[PDB]
């Protein structure tokens, strides 16, 4: 009976590659496919997980 | 600071504590479901059923303190 | 001192408790959905439908004293 | 629901970077993207992501 | 001297009840938008269109009742 | 409850008396004009030229207390 963090909407404009410590996925219960990045001052931007940019930063955060 | 949205999937069979809890709140409508989210001390989300007595009773606390 | 403006994306569905609202506003017309937002006694702030009865009954029943 | 702050217009003139203690992006149900920088004492004040100034203030508020 | 003054960068679309409304301004014409201000018994303000019917019908109910 | 900005269109030509001040505020991006709103203790809502030495001063002054 936790809550989850669930994304409504994406930032549009691609957030700072440096500024960025980790992502997860929202839980496939949410309404909507999400990928969320969290940064150094732990802001979480929601994120598109079909576009090219989301899949390249995560690809980045996995594998260096 | 985050943009994520707070949502229920289940709510809690037993009643909590009332003593644990400091504040409540609505989640959104864009929530799937409909829910209360108690907030306990050690600050821990919890989802509850609204129509439930105990948490109407519990709401009606917290805001007619 | 914020100019941000509060909007609403979405709706709570079941009325809240008449005597938890200590006031409301109407969102401002630049956001996308109107809204009307209630404000409870503890600053709990629920975006509600201007279209529904319950709604424009409460809002009608704080602004006749 | 709760509501979520939006912006419709920005600062022109960069407010001074060391009364700023935070920043964050609007969520992106809204129409315009923007930044809110929070001072020290709460004040916010919407900004235009794509101005220099600002993606400088953002960079030295998660690297710091 | 430099007292701030209201202007309107938007307007409600939905024409709010006409029994809330206790007087009207206009916004000064300093203002990049004309505006017409409602304020309602419970001291809401809202801006509206001073192109729109409704709009006019209010200010004449308002004036000479 | 307030869907109108307050706008700046003169700069105060005084300094005001620090004392006075409670806070600030820029107005909003929407207004044609850039502004500093000093809020006096009385709450008074007095406009002033953000380039002005002494208005940068006072600001500063609020933030870093
Ligand atoms: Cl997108
Ligand atoms: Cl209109």
């Amino acid at each position: 009976s936790d809550t989850t963090p669930c994304c409504f909407a994406y930032i549009a404009r691609p957030l700072p590659r440096a500024h960025i410590k980790e992502y997860f996925y929202t839980s496939g219960k949410c309404s909507n496919p999400a990928v969320v990045f969290v940064t150094r001052k732990n802001r979480q931007v929601c994120a598109n997980p079909e576009k090219k940019w989301v899949r390249e930063y995560i690809n980045s955060l996995e594998m260096s």
